[PDB]
């Protein structure tokens, strides 16, 4: 009788949502992702002292010309792959690195931040085909992530909120998209005032993700769909049978101690045209939004914290 994690692992690719590569180990999962504000608790919860202590040292010594500003914008990139790095040791698959939220409405800067990030990869000995370029999809992030893949560089664009954007990220060639499940039904929850979590059935944010897939598997495209940000364990169980779900490690320890039946339940749009159908959906548009900025705060907090130990 294996747990619910254990049968998930048989019909969806299972995801580690988190900087705590320590803590990846005993669920094997078979990829990673880290966002900024995953990023930030690793640094903040002090379990990586060291590592971040030394990433400090060895980018001011490979980087004695770069002013105080351009410095903490190194070690930043260089702390993302320092944990990249580390969840690379303990897993088969990719890890997922993200760009600094406050590029999200530049292509150019995107590109670069992107390319950055693989080339820290790189020096540091690991290939490209290990990591996943994490970007909000704005359409700029999506117009930079269409760029990267013709270049070799694989591509994760989260902040997924509304189909049509999941369309248009298919359409740009990307390798994944982590359309939200959570914060979807944080808005349906937040829209009536209801304490409870709505019926699987009448979740907003579940519905997103079928709607996705169904959309993916009928026409065929091939971009990995990811579920990402759950609140409830009943979350991630509702969509068993996805390509991919990224969790965090408190769920995943949920689904191990588990061990009822899983039940397996999945099994040309222009700039203009994507920004009309973006403005229609009133839930899409804030939580975007509200995304870039909350992330753009927890990557601001990092390199206050960078910069009280240059
Ligand atoms: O999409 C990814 C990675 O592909 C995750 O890192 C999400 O950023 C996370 O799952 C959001 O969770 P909440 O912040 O909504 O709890």
């Amino acid at each position: 009788q294996k747990s619910v994690l254990e049968q998930l692992k048989q019909v969806t690719m299972v995801v580690a949502d988190t900087g705590d590569f320590e803590l990846i180990k005993k669920y094997k999962p078979v990829d990673a992702t880290t966002n900024p504000s995953l990023i930030l608790k690793a640094v903040k919860e002090q379990k990586y002292s060291n590592l971040v202590a030394e990433t400090i040292s060895k980018v001011k010594a490979n980087n004695p010309d770069l002013n105080s500003d351009d410095l903490v914008k190194e070690i930043a990139i260089e702390i993302l792959v320092s944990f990249g790095i580390k969840i690379l040791d303990v897993i088969e698959g990719k890890v997922s690195s993200e760009v600094d939220a406050r590029v999200s409405f530049n292509s150019a800067t995107t590109i670069d931040y992107a390319k950055r990030i693989i080339a820290r990869y790189e020096s540091n000995g690991i290939p490209k085909d290990r990591v996943l370029i994490m970007i909000a999809a704005t359409w700029e992030g999506i117009k930079a992530a269409k760029l990267l893949q013709k270049e070799g560089i694989n591509c994760n664009l989260t902040l997924i909120f509304d189909k049509a954007q999941a369309k248009a990220c298919a359409e740009a060639g990307v390798y994944l998209v982590s359309p939200f499940v959570g914060r979807i039904t944080d808005w349906q929850m937040q829209q009536n005032n209801l304490k409870t979590f709505p019926a699987i059935a009448d979740d907003d944010g579940v519905n997103s993700v079928k709607a996705i897939y169904k959309l993916y598997k009928s026409h065929g495209f091939k971009t990995i769909v990811m579920g990402a940000s759950f609140r409830n364990v009943e979350q991630v169980i509702a969509l068993a049978g996805c390509d991919a779900l990224t969790i965090s490690p408190v769920l995943l320890e949920e689904l191990k101690n588990r061990d009822e039946h899983l039940e397996v339940k999945l099994t040309q749009i222009s700039e203009a045209d994507f920004r009309w159908l973006m403005n229609e959906n009133a839930m899409a548009t804030h939580k975007l939004a509200e995304g870039i900025r909350l992330f753009t705060k927890d990557t601001i907090e990092l390199e206050n914290i960078i910069k009280q130990n240059l």
